[PDB]
This record gives structure tokens, C-alpha cells and sequence, in this order.
DNA sequence: GCGGGGGACAGCGCGTACGTGCGTTTAAGCGGTGCTAGAGCTGTCTACGACCAATTGAGCGGCCTCGGCACCGGATTCCCAAACACA
């Protein structure tokens, strides 16, 4: 399954008012059996694609270093 | 021993400052010349310090006193850490 679903599912499972950090996303995908080490660069890209698709709102920071929430709009 | 909160450490981004490279300029390095100030050595003779015996008073041990400082309690003050006021 593509990493955009795994990320969206992790952000939905940890839904809050702040927003899953990249470190929490790493932890959730690793707990989901996804190798976050080798494919970290893929994650940053896929995450960026999800922000560029507007599917994730950046709530703090800039780019992948930030916190993110599912764009309910 | 325990609760917790701040700091250490991890991850990311970015932007500019440092490394690499190239061409030009500059002055370091080398050699060579010349000059003279001063370092190094020597002889003299003289004032200056070591040595010694005698004198003595300055300093050291021993005693004694009191005041400066330590201590205690009581009152004063000074940050602090919430804490709510209020925009």
C-alpha cells in the first residue's frame, strides 16, 4: 500500500488539536511495520505531496519538520 | 524515594560563509657588499664586604585584660511563585 494511505491512517488514528509530528509519524509507521529508516526520504516526499495536495495542513514549523493535521475541508 | 518539568538530544531546513580553484600581484628569500656598534676578553686598583671580639637593646616568651566578634532570638525585608485581573 502507498505511504500516503499509511500516513493518512496514522494521522487519523492519532487525531488531536495539535497535530502528529514527524517523530510521531515515524513511530506510528514503524509500529505499523513500515521501515521508516530506508524510506524516510520517501516519507518526506510523500508527506510533502500530501501537503501539496492540501490533504494535510501544516500547523507549525515549515515543511516535514512541522506538525500536521488532516484537512477536514 | 517520587513526581515532574526543563533541558539534552534528535531531526529538519536554509542561507551564507567558508573551502576550492584560477589568475594577478607582491614581497619573501637568497646571494652578495659594506659598515660599525657593541660583545667579549684582559689588566689594575680600589672600595666594599666578610670575619671577629665586645655592647646592648630590640624582640620573644609568658601573663593579664577587655573589646571585637560569634551566637541567638526577634523583627524587617526581599524575591518568588502562583494567581487572577482584564484586554
Amino acid at each position: 500500500p502507498p505511504v500516503s494511505e499509511l500516513i493518512t491512517k496514522a494521522v487519523a488514528a492519532s487525531k488531536e488539536r495539535s497535530g502528529v509530528s514527524l517523530a510521531a509519524l515515524k513511530k506510528a509507521l514503524a509500529a505499523a511495520g513500515y521501515d521508516v529508516e530506508k524510506n524516510n526520504s520517501r516519507i518526506k516526499l510523500g508527506l510533502k505531496s500530501l501537503v501539496s495536495k492540501g490533504t494535510l495542513v501544516q500547523t507549525k514549523g515549515t515543511g516535514a519538520s512541522g506538525s500536521f493535521k488532516l484537512n477536514k475541508k
